[PDB]
């Protein structure tokens, strides 16, 4: 697109009120029990113990030589407090005596706004693992996927078009594309690792680029993406551990911007 | 509500100081004991085990006074001198705490998961419902995410709208199936940080030289209705670790509030 | 006191160098052993391994509008930070005993003041029954009682840190409903074996003026320094006892001349 | 160089795109399993074994000398926006990772020692010679720091100047003996982040609204000999460690380059 | 200094800059010490001279002047070998059983920097006033030869000039805050068992050394003082189990420029 100039006056900017919940297997905020393939043998994980990006298409207001261009976005990682819960099933610390384990472990918070989907370039731990159907990870065209799926190979893209369907573990943000999305992620390791949230209704993230231009929403649609697993479960007696995700929100800010 | 000009002059700013003690299960900064359902049993932990928001509505001077004035004016919050009291408290390994390098060191200090959070506002702070577990039992008269018909399903585990509530009573509201609801709280600025983990080391910082501007994009602050202004606070430092029993209690701080405010016009 | 004009000209600012040594229940940087009080029994820890506020009060050139001396900026240091570069003095040997004995740890607090008159506490402890020896001073109320309210905010237990040594940092924080006429700034950091992370440089530099350009006006001609810098603990091998570690802390603070009405 | 004005106009300025795959012993972003030599025998690592900066050369546009002009042009890198590629990897349980809470939980999360590290430039990055062990011994055909004579002394393990190289060769130059050499490259840019210990999580960002400025003191970016862009990488995100055989394997991640060029004159 | 400062001198060959690296010494010469040895409780505290870590420190003769006296404005500095540290394979104590790769540098570490136009001031202050340090190294001694309780605290009766390298330990000495008016110091320490090293490196980094009042460091007799102390932690050995000090070289350019002073 040719960007040209801001139209202001009365009925030339909107905001968007959305949520994702997360996709972490199952709908409700927990996975199914985490699995490992013995050394040898298939790595075939759980659909339900598999979390994925959580993606939604909002429908905007119908313009026409105009489109809708996202200025800036207030986020939330909405259910944070709901981790100060010491009581509900978690294995037990100092010997059984004390309380049960908050949630801990590995973690990723990630969000982005555009005005197309997300581009993702494929990338996994283990080339072989086996997505049950309906997922999709990273396959070359003639449905094989090879060594080079552990690195960058070009040949594995995708877009970011079905929620609950792209897996976070084999799917990245694209940095050669995505000129039309702004995406902002961070993820930590560890086996026990506590996570830190923070939860503000005074930040604002600023959505437009080097040259002041904002995504700019296509076919009227403006496109949120969400991947937050804030880190385990960790089960007393079974010592099974199942992700935990959490929903995002979202406030976009839009303005009609002019195209040639 | 259309806000107008910001009315200078004598007798327009005011402070107010405020404090609010924790509410942690009991009134005195510890819980009673942790406990933990064995699986497959309901998850009904006892009342005065479980941590809520602390919150007080401040009465403010009266503004409308003057019967032939021609603009309503309430009161507008512009900043905040916010501290977290008794963090100095913790420097004590002495106090019955599980004793480290195999019971010939000092007792543990405060440790574990920690939520720090305060809020200033016109209008009691509105909250949206996701919890842990939906089927946690919350004895009365503390309140949880109910639906209309008074039940709570699967979705009060991540974000149902169904789920709100007004945090309009002090140690009713448990931290763990109430957030913040990003959705509303237009008339309101709250900010929270939580940390996990079993034996997270908390790092509290205090000093009197801190504000927080509380004006928004385009500089208003919280206008508080009915002339009162709405002070919450979840301060959950970590929890104790007793030695010999090997349980765990919750640890509370109070929060000091200083507000500024000023007069502003309203249509 | 209304604050008038900043007398300015020649001999209108002067600087003082003070270090208060940390008093941690001994004055050579170490308490007594940790004790523990059993379940049940009287919580009454030895005065020598109560750590405690630093407190002085340094002398002012005397200058009589009336003029006061007004504190502006101070240049403060953690003295003797690298001393904890040592794993030969008797630490708990790491590596089941074959490697080197262990560093200062633990929960730690880092704390300094300047103001024109003695820092106003707050009483706020974690055990209200807690028995302070003499000559130590605890919260109490006025007839002499000390409730579970002080295990949180009660207005009644206040005090002011007039004496060194004297008043413990367990059961008294900074007042933040006063200390108008004092700067304070302090970091607490909790854990079992959490390493201290302290920094040190010349070239840092603390503002005293507050939102209208006003520092701590100094008193009697008095200017009040009071410090908390206790880094951890030592562990030491075979007992497996821990002692409070204390470091001094160094001031360097620019006053000048102002006029009250 | 004798550094000129900035050439303005058409055609002026150029972004190029890259990525540069890891080089941590093998091509597909793990090594063989890390071996440890006996005391007081050979310190031997196996090729396949050792991690090493990842490195090539992209062709500019051919700039070519105006007889009318007084003065040649040479591409002068701006600004360079990075990523660390598949950080989203690591977060996977399932893939035959060592198992947690005594083998009933998920497996271990990439975890230990880890360095990130990125470097433009006009040139080859100017590489130092230091090691933890002179008597190392690299298979071929990797480099390490030797003296003319062919040996290499304990002075290896601090800074001797005779230990130098160029970073000529992608997966040639082991990180672990060589670094970035501060007494040169002043003709490129390098930034690096090393974290040690042996659980210690990785903590990596990822967004496209990031950018890092090339430009120097005096407002002069890399210039480009021979119209090449020189990208160097080093990204091992920590090591994978394996249920059952508890051996552990080094993993590395591609980081993506977008360099905004532009033409600077030159006397 | 008890200099009387004036105008800076502008102009060609006003300006320099000294490329100097300081080489650790953390009790032997090629970045380790001897074994870390542990006092029994009640015997004296009597580490070898090769498992004291020391202050490295150096005077770089700078070009005549005549008053004129080169003054320090900037430093671009490094700590050198941070990569040398991603080694599992050399000996390292091995994690998950002895089934893993060796321990990585790890444990309590200094990371700290000075630049000045005389030596560095330094105070007395040590965790155990009774420790015997062997010849040649200097410890915080009274006048009368002995160290008392207060060398655990600050005693003012307790101050060296760093004016030796590999003499004055790390251990025993801190900069001075009291005095090094002419020197510019910035030190970060870590303490823990098995705390991990962070360290960062790029050549975009730069320490403005200008003081308050916009005046460097002033190179008294034609020399600048740099000095270092880079102690990245310990190696865990497999086996032994003993633990080593690891140091690491510091990498000093020193932008210096001509300024004018009375008497
Ligand atoms: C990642 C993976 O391959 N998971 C597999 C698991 C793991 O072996 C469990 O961890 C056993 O504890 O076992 C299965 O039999 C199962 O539970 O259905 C098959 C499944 O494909
Ligand atoms: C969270 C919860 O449900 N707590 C329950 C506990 C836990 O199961 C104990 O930790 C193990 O008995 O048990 C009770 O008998 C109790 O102690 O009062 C009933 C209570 O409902
Ligand atoms: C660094 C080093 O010298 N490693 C040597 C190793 C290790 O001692 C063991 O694998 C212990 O893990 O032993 C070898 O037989 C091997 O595996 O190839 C030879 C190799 O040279
Ligand atoms: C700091 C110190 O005083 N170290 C002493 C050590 C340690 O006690 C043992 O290495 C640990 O048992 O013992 C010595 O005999 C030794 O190693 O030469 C004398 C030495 O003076
Ligand atoms: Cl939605
Ligand atoms: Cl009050
Ligand atoms: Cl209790
Ligand atoms: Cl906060
Ligand atoms: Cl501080
Ligand atoms: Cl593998
Ligand atoms: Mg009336």
């Amino acid at each position: 697109i040719e960007v040209l100039d801001v139209k202001t006056g009365p009925d030339s900017t909107t905001t968007i009120e959305a949520y994702l919940n997360p996709r972490v297997g199952q709908n409700w905020g927990f996975s199914t029990e985490i699995t490992v393939a013995s050394n040898g043998y298939n790595d075939a994980p759980h659909l339900t113990e598999i979390p994925c990006y959580s993606s939604a298409r909002i429908s905007l207001p119908l313009l026409n030589l105009l489109m809708w261009e996202a200025v800036s976005v207030k986020t939330e990682v909405v259910g944070i407090s709901s981790m100060l819960n010491m009581h509900s099933y978690g294995l037990r610390a100092f010997g059984g005596y004390g309380g049960g384990y908050t949630i801990e472990g590995s973690h990723i918070h990630f969000f982005s706004v555009g005005g197309e989907p997300l581009d993702l370039q494929g990338l996994m731990q283990n080339h072989s693992t086996q997505y049950p159907s309906p997922l999709v990870g990273p396959k070359k065209p003639d449905g094989t996927t090879d060594d080079s799926a552990q690195v960058l190979n070009p040949i594995y893209k995708a877009k970011l078009d079905k929620d609950a369907t792209y897996p976070i573990e084999c799917w990245c943000p694209d940095p050669s594309r995505n000129e039309n999305s702004r995406y902002f992620g961070s993820y930590t390791g560890g086996v026990e690792t506590p996570p830190v949230l923070s939860f503000t209704n005074t930040s604002t993230t600023i959505l437009l680029d080097e040259n002041g231009v904002g995504p700019l929403c296509k076919g009227d649609g403006l496109y949120l993406s969400s991947a937050d697993v804030a880190g385990t479960f960790v089960q007393q007696t079974s010592q099974k551990q199942y992700w935990r995700g959490l929903p995002r929100y979202f406030n976009i800010t839009l303005r009609k911007r002019a195209v040639k």
